[PDB]
């Protein structure tokens, strides 16, 4: 498959260059993985994600996605249009209120109720997570989103915002955990992009378009734009029959971009995810 005139984003996952704007994946598309958006909550009835999408759980008074932070990372997981694997089951997980926080205590919950609503689910070839999400550096988080992903479902966490190592923010600096950066598209790490040895891959982060609530669609930047991105991916991958979830962000670092990025600190990882799709 090949959708052209496609966000950047997805037109540089399936490239080793950047400035295309075609992206070219198996049609398969990640048909019978599932991914849990741990965010805001998606608007499930958004066209874009053609009934793929539901609100499972929400610790809230509601399920609808008052921010469209979440409706945008869902969007760009699985969105017809702007989301990487066209076909995978999407289920929100609201643990973020309307304006973007929440209290740890409700994340780690969240993270909690995936591994266990993993096992109410159908997803014969695998469970992602992506969380868009992060805070300060705590243990009680970081061990969550390894539970997690001992589990059998693929974390991918973002780095952060913050422009530093991401050591000292949860659930990024977790080890066990797939951390995203960001770049953006003339193949820089982002500005804004957190990084270090605890990173494992960069997603395209900067000038993201994507689904957002009230049926409309735009661009934002972050690294939490990157990890559905990778998320995506994944979900993308274990359909194709290419890796489990413990083992994807190892197969997904194994197969990306070497050496692409630039403004990358030392230290850091120089992988840009890749879905080494041969058309």
């Amino acid at each position: 498959a090949a959708q052209t005139n496609a966000p950047w984003g997805l037109a540089r996952i399936s490239s080793t260059s950047p400035g295309t704007s075609t992206y070219y994946y198996d049609e398969s598309a990640g048909q019978g993985s599932c991914v849990y958006v741990i965010d805001t909550g998606i608007e499930a009835s958004h066209p874009e994600f053609e009934g793929r999408a539901q609100m499972v759980k929400t610790y809230y008074y509601s399920s609808r996605d008052g921010n469209g932070h979440g409706t945008h990372c869902a969007g760009t997981v699985g969105s017809r249009t702007y989301g990487v694997a066209k076909k995978t089951q999407l289920f929100g997980v609201k643990v973020l209120d309307d304006n973007g926080s929440g209290q740890y205590s409700t994340i780690i919950a969240g993270m909690d109720f995936v591994a266990s609503d993993k096992n109410n689910r159908n997803c014969p070839k695998g469970v992602v997570a992506s969380l868009s999400l992060g805070g300060g550096y705590s243990s009680s988080v970081n061990s969550a989103a390894a539970r997690l992903q001992s589990s059998g479902v693929m974390v991918a966490v973002a780095a952060g915002n913050n422009n530093a190592d991401a050591r000292n923010y949860s659930p990024a600096s977790e080890p066990s955990v797939c951390t995203v950066g960001a770049s953006d598209r003339y193949d820089r790490r982002s500005s804004f992009s957190n990084y270090g040895s605890v990173l494992d891959i960069f997603g395209p982060g900067t000038s993201i378009l994507s689904t957002w609530i009230g049926g409309s669609t735009r661009s934002i930047s972050g690294t939490s734009m990157a990890t559905p991105h990778v998320a995506g991916l994944a979900a993308y991958l274990m359909t194709l029959g290419k890796t489990t979830a413990a083992s994807a962000c190892r197969y997904i670092a194994d197969t990306a971009n070497k050496g692409d990025l630039s403004n990358i600190p030392f230290g850091t990882v120089n992988l840009l995810a890749y879905n080494n799709y041969q058309a």
